[PDB]
């Protein structure tokens, strides 16, 4: 049906391609290898912000972190700006979320403490939202470069999809909280060719983007037609084929994005 067009894909780009859209009360809900691991990567990043949002005051936000150059280990072209004066809690979301840092994504794991600095109290927050699958089992870059078929720092579109709907449209958080993570994902600076380059233009997009080795490229979104309902897009990709230093083909997720237009038009 669609899932020939999916595979049609797969088929032109050499990838395994996943999605999920949550059904809606009047929509079916669209899933290709809907239940099958992806890498995390970066996708992370946005439920780790509302990690640290849901177990702090506001205040917390103006709490100062210092930083060495040694803590510097991946792509970060927020946090070496900064290295001097430090950045704050709150600097350091705005900065994780819209230019992907991964240094500021380190800094935040650790704000939330416990063993392995922070990924257990990670995979434990995603599990009182009743997700089971999902785990994070490493910091950055190295949460970028598991084999294939190796389960750690692993998620699935299905369960990627149904966290973030909890988030920005759902209780998860209250709403003080909840429009500054999603303030954060609307002004993304990552993700402009990617599933923003799938829909139309008076379609609004919020995303968080991953990238990775084996050609590993995520992205996570929601979007609102031009009359205003609201969908959950999830869309994850690798090339395991090609070997580890496989390249990431974005058109891929750019176009089945539009596919996705289509159905829900």
């Amino acid at each position: 049906d669609l899932a020939d067009r999916f595979a049609e894909l797969e088929r032109r780009y050499d990838a395994r391609l996943g999605v999920y859209v949550p059904a809606t009360g009047t929509t079916a809900a669209i899933e290709y290898r809907a239940d099958e691991r992806f890498a995390f990567c970066s996708t992370f990043k946005a439920p780790l912000v509302a990690a640290v949002l849901h177990q702090n005051p506001l205040t917390h936000l103006d709490k100062l972190i210092t930083y060495t150059s040694d803590d510097i280990r991946s792509i970060s072209p927020v946090a070496q700006q900064h290295v001097q004066t430090g950045m704050t809690i709150g600097q350091l979301c705005d900065a994780a979320i819209r230019y992907s840092d991964g240094t500021a994504a380190n800094l935040l794991l650790a704000d939330l403490g416990g063993p392995g600095g922070g990924t257990a109290a990670f995979t434990g927050y995603l599990r009182s939202l009743g997700d089971t699958v999902s785990r994070l089992d490493a910091e950055e870059p190295e949460l970028n470069r598991d084999p294939p078929g190796d389960e750690r720092d692993t998620t699935t579109p299905h369960a990627i999809a149904l966290v973030l709907q909890q988030l920005v449209l759902g209780n998860a958080l209250p709403p003080d909280k909840r429009a500054l993570l999603t303030d954060w994902m609307a002004r993304n600076t990552t993700g402009a060719k990617r599933i923003r380059a799938g829909f139309p233009a008076d379609w609004k997009v919020i995303d968080k983007t991953g990238t990775g080795d084996y050609g590993r490229a995520n992205d996570i979104a929601v979007v609102w037609s031009p009359t205003g309902v609201p969908y959950v897009v999830a869309v994850m990709s690798d090339r395991a084929g090609g070997g580890y230093d496989a390249e990431p083909r974005e058109a891929l997720l750019a176009e089945a994005a539009t596919c996705v237009a289509g159905v829900l038009a």
